[PDB]
């Protein structure tokens, strides 16, 4: 392995899309380049986008996912 990038500066972030009442979320910041995950226990299936991708314009490409739905099995 070798060096990398560098070079330290602040950067902003989408903003605060909160956390939905059905799922968890992983990634409390929310930064520029930020993948915010949810998941869903048994009883329920996903609703929405699983994984949205910050667009450093104050927005998110997506809104928050949803839990509702049977079983698989």
């Amino acid at each position: 392995g070798s060096s990398g990038s560098s070079g330290e500066i602040e950067k902003g972030g989408c903003g605060d899309p909160g956390i939905p009442a059905y799922g968890k979320r992983t990634g409390s910041s929310f930064l520029h380049g930020d993948t915010l995950t949810f998941e869903c226990p048994a009883a329920f299936e996903l609703v929405g986008e699983r994984v949205i991708t910050c667009q450093q314009n104050n927005q998110w490409s997506g809104n928050k996912p949803s839990c509702s739905g049977p079983s698989s099995g």
